[PDB]
């Protein structure tokens, strides 16, 4: 029953042991009718200082800091993410990759800069509004914990996020969407590439969800670029990703030598189906990323015209 | 959900403490055996949040266990589960600085950095001898040991087994050092509920001489080898803490208890008018003098 906190670098350790540390803390928290003004503001900081003991897999020297940790509590509630299921993916094993995911692949831990965390913070009041009045209906990224580490005297900023793609479903083909866009030649030659705009122009593929799921899909990021716009932030993008399914079912053959696109929307909250009629049978990963930073409105419409654009 | 409500906020730090701590070591492995390290060892932690979790605890504080894989295995050598004695601390505030547990199962006495120190002049030692005699003592049972600081404040405290049951009321206290020296209850102290009589207090009784037959030969080896080892450990002013229950007062099962729990208490023999408790206390001070005196007059009653 016993965690380890055994992890490959002491960053790792520290950070898996303090979501520990502040789930458990938080779980004595009682739930509060409504957050209050001073919870956008709060925080909790420990320092931990050992000496000749624990020394095994943590640091004997650290500190952790979570940011308004009952803001983001209540936002794991709003996505329906339950505390103990998310640390146990935190800490049940080390996170793998600075971009970082959970063991599990449901969880993506993002380092960040100062000015970050400050953003963050100016806009949590109305991000946490936007979740309340959509239920968490959004592509935006899903901010669950946002944290300040400390090791060997160096801070580290971090955020988490559920992962755009799915735990389960393997992601075939990436895109990062937002002037003219390529993917680096070396990139090209990468093994997963993030191909950009141009890339996807001179592909010319398009994904194929039918007018309901089309539907469904444009009147969140209709809503979400005028809320975006509405804090005069830019520079943002749509991760976009594709798991052809009968590649899928080919690859696990060969794994077997050596459902099938049945996905669960309650877990792959950007998934979607491909069109009853489509040509190769798919499924697709939307949602905008990179949040935390020539107008704000013309970028606005510039973006979600273009989106409106990739469907069908 | 753990509040850690209590009656002042030292306490409840220390609920908050014993809490954290035990729940951390959960999650430590267990060792073949103890190292040398172990008895220099500590873990402190700071703790200083910001309009959060304010309502029972302070925002700033701090908590540090002395030699927490020692005191760890001296819990189990003494049959004590971690997840009883965190419980015991922390379902509900200590009560009465002077504290015992909600359920007045362990005793928790703030000490001065002097005592300390002496405890850890004595750790190995003394570990070593609760090894021996397979946790078969009447020396103090120390269960663990904390530096709490608030508002810049540090305080001490070490934690061990209660003499008294935590189920049956005690009856008649006594509080007995064998100095040649004479030591009297005070008519103040006397003035008190439960006066903590001294020797010559308990001379003038007849339910006060005590009986009782061959559990008394194993009983006063058990003293000898405390006694020789304190003598051998340059410890004094050590005393022996005891109690007297007399079931027909309770009544105005009844002088059942159980010896698992209450580990001190004996029931009285057939040639009785009651149950006693008595154990060795005040043992972090420092000659085989008065080791000798000690053991001589507990060896008569
Ligand atoms: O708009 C905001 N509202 C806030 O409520 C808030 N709280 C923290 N921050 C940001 O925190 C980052 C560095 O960390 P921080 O300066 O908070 O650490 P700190 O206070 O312990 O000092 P030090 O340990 O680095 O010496 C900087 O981006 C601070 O602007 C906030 N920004
Ligand atoms: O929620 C997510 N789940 C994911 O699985 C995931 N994978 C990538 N991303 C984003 O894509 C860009 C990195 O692309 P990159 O080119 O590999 O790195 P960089 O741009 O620094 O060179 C950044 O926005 C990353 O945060 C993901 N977001």
């Amino acid at each position: 029953k016993v965690k380890l906190f055994r992890a490959s670098e002491p960053i790792l350790s520290v950070l898996m042991w303090g979501v520990n540390h502040t789930i458990n803390e938080l779980s004595n928290v009682p739930v509060p009718v409504m957050l209050m003004p001073d919870d956008f503001k709060a925080y909790s900081k420990i320092k931990v200082d050992n000496h000749l003991f624990n020394k095994e897999n943590l640091p004997s020297r650290f500190k952790f800091k979570e940011y308004c940790p009952m803001v983001f509590r209540n936002l794991r509630e709003r996505f329906g993410i339950d505390d103990q299921d998310y640390q146990n993916s935190v800490t049940r094993s080390a996170p793998i990759n600075r971009f970082l995911t959970t063991y599990d692949r449901r969880f993506v831990i993002k380092t960040v800069s100062s000015e970050d965390v400050a953003e963050m913070h100016n806009i949590l009041k109305k991000y946490h509004q936007f979740i309340v009045e959509c239920h968490g209906n959004t592509l935006l990224p899903q901010f669950l914990g946002m944290y300040r580490l400390t090791v060997d005297g160096v801070e580290t900023y971090m955020v988490v996020t559920r992962d755009v793609f799915s735990h389960r479903l393997t992601v075939h083909r990436k895109y990062d969407l937002k002037v003219a866009r390529e993917a680096s030649d070396k990139e090209k030659a990468k093994d997963l590439p993030t191909f950009k705009d141009n890339d996807f122009l001179n592909e010319g593929q398009k994904l194929h969800v039918g007018e309901e799921s089309k539907k469904n899909f444009l009147e969140k990021l209709k809503r979400d670029v005028e809320f975006l716009a509405q804090l005069k932030i830019m520079d943002y993008s749509l991760l976009v990703g594709i798991h052809d399914v009968d590649r899928a079912e080919q690859e696990e053959m060969e794994v077997e030598e050596r459902g099938p696109g049945e996905f669960d929307p309650s877990v792959d909250v950007y998934a979607m189906k491909s069109h009853e009629s489509s040509p190769k049978k798919e499924v697709y990963f939307m949602a905008i990323i990179d949040i935390l930073t020539v107008n704000p409105e013309q970028y606005s419409k510039r973006f979600n015209e273009f989106m409106s654009n990739i469907l069908t």
